């Protein structure tokens, strides 16, 4: 299989438009930031359990200057090209996808009562789903086409299921992806929701976003788990699957906390000084999970600084940016 992506060797930031909705005037100043940082990318994170930020033709809804039209999305691919940023849209499924589902069950509520897991979910067992989602990303790509680098974020972030219900979450994966590579583009997903047992199954072609083994979990029989069951890097690296360093120690900030001094001060100087990009966040031997697990057999050095936007409505747009502008990721060992 084709796999194009160059994210596993880039430097990038993902916008959390989900949950803190952004217009066109702040992500132009956004890319600008990225660009003045010397990053490539910046992926926007367009959609999750509490907001819409992309106009479906499909899904109906109406667009708005936060919920980003294909016109509004084409200037901002444009503007992007101009200043050589790639940028990335994120799109999450099966699960983080409730405005999606909310605006399903207005305009198409037969499609609705087929593909509802719960109110988060897709039913990603059914063929149902993989069509609403080709559809939904078929619609996407062609919005975000004019530019060299295509590359979608599925997520598959915290998934409900069982053991074997996860056997059916690698064949809707691989379905979607199969589907993008037709149009060009690169699928990446999460780490967290990947069994050991499931990892080889998994096109080889996907890039897999690595924030933490546990998915931030403190539970011990949760952990016990996850260590036994999850994919570790090493598991990765055997898979031979691209990867991108999103520890979620070192690259995770939220929205909310721009403007605490000492805060921000904090991550960006363990940003630009301490953090290498292979040093991953991972359940060790003790049953810890070990922001500092040094991975010496990965060469490549991907990075994306994630700024999530739970509860973070008074933020402005100018702190969001200023912020952005502190960032020097490392691209050294
Ligand atoms: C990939 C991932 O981090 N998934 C979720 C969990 N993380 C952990 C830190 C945030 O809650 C963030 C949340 O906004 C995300 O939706």
């Amino acid at each position: 299989p084709r796999n194009s992506s160059t994210l596993n060797t880039s430097q990038g930031v993902m916008l959390d438009l989900g949950r803190h909705p952004l217009d066109e005037t702040a992500i132009k100043a956004v890319i600008s930031a990225a660009a003045e940082q010397h990053m490539q990318y910046v992926e926007l994170h367009l959609s999750d359990n509490e907001h819409l930020c992309f106009q479906s033709a499909y899904l109906g809804n109406a667009a708005s200057a936060t919920v980003l039209s294909a016109t509004t999305l084409e200037q901002l691919v444009a503007y992007a090209n101009q200043l050589n940023i790639e940028l990335v849209p994120d799109v999450d499924l099966p699960s983080h996808a409730g405005a999606i589902l909310r605006q399903l069950q207005q305009t198409h509520p037969d499609i609705y009562n087929t593909v509802k897991l719960d109110d988060e979910t897709i039913d990603y067992t059914k063929p149902a789903a993989i069509s609403l989602a080709t559809t939904l990303y078929g619609e996407l790509d062609a919005s975000f086409n004019n530019q060299s680098q295509h590359d979608l974020m599925l997520g598959a972030d915290e998934v409900p299921g069982s053991a074997s219900a996860y056997i059916e979450l690698t064949t809707f994966i691989n379905q979607v992806s199969r589907f993008q590579n037709q149009h060009g583009f690169n699928t990446s997903i999460w780490n967290d929701s990947l069994l050991k047992n499931e990892l080889t199954r998994l096109d080889s072609n996907i890039t897999i976003n690595y924030w933490s083994q546990s998915g931030n979990n403190t539970d011990v029989a949760i952990i016990a788990d996850r260590y036994a069951n999850r994919v570790s890097v090493p598991d990765i690296l055997a898979s031979g699957h691209p990867i991108v360093n999103c520890n979620s120690y070192a690259t995770y900030y939220q929205i909310k906390n721009i403007g605490n001094v000492n805060d921000d001060d904090y991550f960006i100087n363990y940003l630009n000084h301490t953090f290498r990009p292979n040093i991953f966040n991972e359940i060790d031997t003790n049953g810890h999970n070990q922001d500092w697990t040094i991975e010496d057999g990965v060469t490549t050095n991907g990075i994306l600084v994630s700024l999530w936007g739970a509860d973070s409505e008074h933020v402005t747009p100018t702190a969001i940016v200023n912020f952005i502008k502190r960032m020097t990721i490392p691209r050294s060992f």
